[PDB]
Formats: C-alpha cells, sequence, structure tokens
C-alpha cells in the first residue's frame, strides 16, 4: 500500500510523466531546504560546512551503492544520465577504425556523443534494429548478426524510452562475451528508465558500465545522477573532465594522483543541497517496500492501463503483450495528431508525452499511481476518434 | 550604503570567506524555493514546465551576457569555474608537441586537466613565476621571457586566489598577440575570484576565453557557473561532453547539428531551481550599485583590513601596497601554525581560510563587509604571537 501523501504533487492533476521527471517527495524538499539552512548557519564555506558536505557526498555514494548491491568504489556521482555516458565514451582509448554498435532506440543526446567521438578518433558506428523486437524476434540475436572484427563497444538502453521494451541484458552480455574479435566487446548501458523501476542487482547481473539519473523513477530533484563502473573496467577509462574533486594532493597542495575509485570522474563544486534531496528520495523508496515489490506494483498498474487502452476502439498499443515495465506507448486514430492530443490532455491537467520515433504517445505508471488516475486518463482518451 | 539585511547569513558570525562561497541572499533562496513549487504545481515534466525552464535558462544567459557586456551567444552555462576550463582545454585541436604555459599560482584542479591533456595529446606544459610579482616586477614581462615557438595556449587567473594580486591582463594579452610562433597565442582566463568583484567589460577588454562561477563573489548557490568564448574563437573549440542540450534536431528527432552559440557545450538535465537562484543574486547586485561602485567599496574595506593588519606586530601581509581587490593574504608569527589558527578563529565564528602555497591565511572582504567585523577579526588575531 503506497503512501501517496508523501508526494503532494499527485493531488489536483493526473501525472503520467515519471519517465521525464518524478514527482518530488516531501522528505526530499525538506532535506534540500535543511541543507541550505545548515550552510547558512555554519558557513557556507568553512571547516564545519566542508566536512558536512563531504559527509553528505559519502552518504549518497553509499546509498547508491547499496541500491545496486555494489561497492561504493564503483559509483560515480554526476548530474544526469548523459554525463555518465560522456565519461565512459570519452574515457576509452579509441583507435582509428574501432567500431561502436547502438540499438536504433537510443536517445538523440547519446548518439550525438558517439558522433563527436567518431569525428575525434576516426572510429565508426552503426545501428542494429531492436525496435521491431517489441512483440517478436530476439534483440540478442540481432546483435550477434551485427558483431564484427573491430566491434569494441555496444550501447543500449536496458528499458527503451520510446517503446517500453525491456531488453534481455543478460543474453546480450553473453553474446558480447563469447564473441571473438580484435577487442573484448564491452557494453555501456543507458539506465534512464530502468533505474528506480526495475529491480537491479549488479552483483548478480554482469555489467560493465551502467549510467543513470536520480530525477526520473527515483523521484529525486533535477540535477543529480550517477554512473556504475565494474572494478575490472575502471582501468580502461581515462578521466577526461577533471577538477579538484578528481585528485589526491601533496605536501604543497599539488596534484599527486587520481582520487579513489569513481571519485576521479567527479569535477568540482556541485549543488550539494540537491544531493541531500536524492538521498531522502532513495531512502523513502526503501521504506515503501523492496525493489521487487515496487516493480510488481508498477507492472500491475501498467497492465491495468494497457488493458484499458486495448478496450478503446481508436487507441492502439505498440505492445501486443502486457508491458514488461512501467512504460506504455500507443497511437491514436485521429486527424488531430499526437502532439495536439498531448496538449489537449495537459489542458485538463493530464500529463503524458509525445515520442518522435516511432510517432506515438507514452504514459508512465509508477507504484504510487492509482486506478482512479488511470480511469480518468482512459475517460479522456475516449473522446478522440477518426 | 549596502543592504546587509538582504544577506541573513551575515548576522551572528564574522564571515570572510566570500572567495570560497558567498553568503546566499534571501531573494536567491526565495527564487530557488519558488521554482520547486512551480515544477510541482505544473509538472515537473510537461509542456508548461519545460517552457518555463527554457525561459529561465534564457533569462540567466542574458543576465550573464549583460554582466560582461557581450552577446548572449558567447555565454555557456556550467556548474562551476572548472567545467568552463575543461570545455576549452578538451575542445582545442591539440598536436603532439604543442605547449601550454601556466602561472605558478593556478588552481590544482586546473593543473590536473592540463596533465590529463598532455598525456592524451602528447602536448607539454611548464610554469612561469608570477607569485613573486605581487610587490615588484612584471608578470607580462615574465611571460614574454617564457613564450616559445610551440606555445599555443597560456592559462592564468585574473585575480590570484593565493596572493590576492590582480594580473595585468590587457598587457599580457598584447604580449601574446604580438608574439610570432607556429601558433597565434590564445589565453584562457580563470576568473573564480575576479568575476563578481572586479568590474569586467569584455567588449572593452580583449579576451579569448573566460571561465567563472556564480557561487563565490556573485553570491549565487553552489552548482551554477558559466564560460565566455569570443565569437572569433568559437570555431576552434570542438564540443566534447555533449547531450540533448548540445544539438539541433531533425524531422524524426535525430541530431542534425550543433545548437547555436554557447549552447553546444551544455549537456543535459541540470539543477534549474539553482539557476533561478543565481539570476536573483545577479539582479540583487545591480540594485546595490554599479560594478565600479561595488569594486571601490570592496577596496575600501580590504584596505581598511590591510591597514589594521599592518599595525599588528606579529601579522605580516604579503602585499606591501594596498590590495588591488578584496583578497588580503598574510602570515602570523606563532608556533601554532596557520591551520590551527584558522580553526581557533572558526571556533569563534570568524571565517577565513588557509592557503597551501604560499603557506598563509586569506581573508575576503566584500562590499557588504563592515568595519565592525574587520575590527572583531583584528581583535582576535591580536592574541597570537611568537
Ligand atoms: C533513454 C534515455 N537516455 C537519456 C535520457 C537523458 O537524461 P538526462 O537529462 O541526461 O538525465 C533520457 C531522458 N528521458 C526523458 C526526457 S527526454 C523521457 O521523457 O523519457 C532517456 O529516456
Ligand atoms: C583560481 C580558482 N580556480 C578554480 C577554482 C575552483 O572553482 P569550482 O569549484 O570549479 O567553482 C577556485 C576555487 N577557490 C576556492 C576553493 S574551492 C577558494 O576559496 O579559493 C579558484 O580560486
Ligand atoms: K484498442
Ligand atoms: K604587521
Amino acid at each position: 500500500t503506497p503512501d501517496r501523501h508523501q508526494f503532494p504533487g499527485l493531488a489536483n492533476k493526473t501525472y503520467f510523466n515519471f519517465g521525464g521527471q518524478g514527482i518530488l517527495p516531501t522528505v526530499a524538499l525538506e532535506a534540500i531546504t535543511a541543507m541550505y539552512g545548515y550552510l547558512q548557519e555554519n558557513g557556507p564555506f568553512s571547516i564545519a560546512a566542508n566536512q558536512h558536505i563531504q559527509q553528505l557526498i559519502a552518504q549518497l555514494r553509499q546509498a547508491l551503492a547499496e541500491t545496486f548491491n555494489v561497492d561504493p568504489n564503483t559509483i560515480t556521482i554526476t548530474d544526469n544520465v548523459t554525463t555518465g555516458c560522456d565519461i565512459v565514451l570519452w574515457g576509452l582509448d579509441w583507435h582509428q577504425g574501432d567500431e561502436i554498435l547502438l540499438t536504433d532506440c537510443e536517445h538523440p543526446g547519446i548518439i550525438a556523443i558517439v558522433q563527436a567521438i567518431a569525428a575525434r578518433f576516426g572510429i565508426t558506428y552503426r545501428f542494429f534494429p531492436v525496435a521491431a523486437t517489441l512483440n517478436q524476434g530476439d534483440a540478442a540475436a540481432v546483435l550477434a548478426n551485427h558483431l564484427g572484427p573491430k566491434t569494441r563497444l555496444v550501447i543500449l538502453s536496458h528499458l527503451l524510452w520510446n517503446t517500453g521494451q525491456v531488453l534481455p541484458l543478460a543474453e546480450i552480455m553473453a553474446v558480447c562475451r563469447r564473441h571473438q574479435g580484435n577487442y573484448p566487446v564491452r557494453v555501456l548501458v543507458d539506465g534512464a528508465q530502468s533505474a528506480g523501476s526495475l529491480p537491479l542487482d549488479f552483483s548478480r547481473l554482469e555489467v560493465d558500465y551502467y549510467a543513470f539519473t536520480g530525477h526520473a523513477w527515483f523521484a529525486g530533484p533535477a540535477g543529480v545522477g550517477g554512473l556504475y563502473i565494474h572494478g575490472d573496467c575502471l582501468g580502461e577509462i581515462n578521466p577526461t573532465y577533471v577538477g579538484w574533486r578528481s585528485i589526491t594532493y601533496g605536501a604543497k597542495g599539488e596534484p599527486t594522483g587520481w582520487a579513489e575509485g569513481g571519485k576521479r570522474f567527479e569535477v568540482a563544486t556541485s549543488a550539494y543541497p540537491q544531493y541531500a534531496g536524492l538521498l531522502a528520495a532513495l531512502q523513502l523508496h526503501q521504506r515503501q517496500g523492496t525493489a521487487e515489490e515496487r516493480y510488481q506494483a508498477i507492472c500491475q498498474r501498467s497492465e491495468f492501463l494497457w488493458r484499458g487502452l486495448n478496450q478503446l476502439p481508436h487507441v492502439h498499443c505498440l505492445a501486443t503483450s502486457a508491458p514488461q515495465a512501467g512504460l506504455v506507448s500507443f497511437t491514436v486514430d485521429s486527424p488531430l495528431g499526437h502532439r495536439a492530443i498531448v496538449q489537449k490532455l495537459e489542458e485538463q491537467r493530464i500529463y503524458l508525452r509525445t515520442i518522435a520515433d516511432p510517432d506515438c504517445i507514452r504514459a508512465c505508471c509508477h507504484y504510487i499511481t492509482d486506478e482512479e488516475e488511470i480511469n480518468h486518463l482512459l475517460a479522456r482518451l475516449a473522446d478522440f476518434g477518426p
């Protein structure tokens, strides 16, 4: 039984955009405001304040580590999902002619990094079709049919932001591992949608690099994210953007080496109070139940919505079977067009989003979502037709 | 006449750490809290919320542009000073053998980036002594005696964080411009201390690249900063860390190019409410008077402190003439040591900081600082002796 009162934003609106940004819980707002008060009272720049901040950073790094069942050393703190991807990509020792493989469902921001890399190191990239594997086929097999001699890295979203498909990461990892080419194939995972909705254990699940953010499904504030790097891959990633938070210091205050673990990829001054906000949101989710129970709760709500949409004659879900996670994508048979339909809905305080490719509308159902909100969505969607 | 009441943190303490982080003005805390409320009420992810954020970003970009008297197109928004430096350094098309010159008073974080670059592109770097030019000599001349055939970039702090000297930037720029080698010599300026205290007009002052932050002298919240790049140098800087905020989009939502001006160096989701905070702080400073009046106010206070320290027999200021800005560094003749002396002072709610090189203590005087706080500092410093 979810405590909806902890998320005051739920009232007087019908929110289905958790995948864009989660509704901020009261405890998170409180922790943010309290941090500003602490800095004002004790600093903001001083021995006591600087200590309190270092302690806060360590507490967030630890909560994130526990979240994925890994050691604090494998966790880097960033501001969003993308930065984590920039860290891995710019850190690899790319050689002219190396190749990168991406699914055809990756975020335009990520593709932009790859383009920048290709132009800088003369590497090449190409996509492999996974979108079409929502209701049939096998993305792992598709990848196998694309792996080549110079394939060095594969980039994929564990949960696709556009179609709602949960890719078979374990199988894809194996495929990459057994492959034999000029490089051991490594996989960078974009977890923008998976983290905070899917139960994730990186000690029971082999992963090389996993990027995520705290402002979507974890419901933290905009501006705080993180990155996971398996201990065996750390060496392969050279720090790129660095600062006073990336190194260790000498007797005269000079740089003497890299800071321990993932700290070497952290740059400098950040919005610390936001860190306290994410910490509070993380702890609030553990008090609501285990990751597994929250995931099933999410799936019960997504299936309820999915089922409701199947009944609507002019609505067509992309998934022919029950959603594997909280994302439900669909099209609407109407002359208006999806963009105008999302605006009409927002006019009635119903919040969903449009998806560019494929051209559809997407609803996100979280464990705090209830049947009344879903029925209200269904009621309004019912007014559109050909 | 400064309105000290706008900075509630001033009361019940004696703050001299503006150069580390400024005291947050009430109006900034209000704007931060209001932004969280707007996102909760209208989103946080939605058409209305996304529009409000884009408008907020444009307003801050413009206020910063106006601050330095330049075009909005030359301003990039970052999270701190260091990131601006990473953008310029990683963006240049380095060639094996190129050389970088840095003064012997640059931040250890900046030096760390240069070492990372040297190791990646095989470039070399060396320092030129400016610390000793606080009371005599000429840093521009020192630079002239260090310029070489392969010198491509020079890195310097406009206002030195350790000694408090204001380098002759105009002269240094001329020296670099008239030099003839294999490259036109460009200069990256670290303005962590200069921005917000020194009056800066980049349309009257020739500058290639100028990095800064909003949480020190501008008194904004930790986590928001920016970078200036002259329109003629924009083409030389290749975007490195990029994301969905760095590009323009196509018909199917795919990347089609770089976003206009400085936006190409912005990555992805950020702490937007903090942006509103910096905007509010920036506007509060203009209501207090012009940049010139605030600078003179700052200098009157620094000289007052400097003069008071000259009277103390066991205190020795590094500057033999009146400080050129708000930073006042000095040593103390005592067996205790500077670190122990900064801690005792903090125990009395008097806030200063230690400096590693040279080994001294630094006080920062802002236009909101008053004679009573300075006398209280002098009173307490008087108890230390050999
Ligand atoms: C799959 C995916 N990858 C990256 C992002 C970008 O996240 P940051 O801003 O770097 O944290 C996203 C974002 N998704 C939401 C906004 S476009 C959404 O509405 O799905 C991904 O989905
Ligand atoms: C000259 C200089 N350059 C960079 C910084 C780092 O700033 P960010 O954390 O990137 O904003 C600094 C910082 N100075 C303060 C210590 S962190 C200080 O008190 O001097 C510079 O001074
Ligand atoms: K249907
Ligand atoms: K003296």
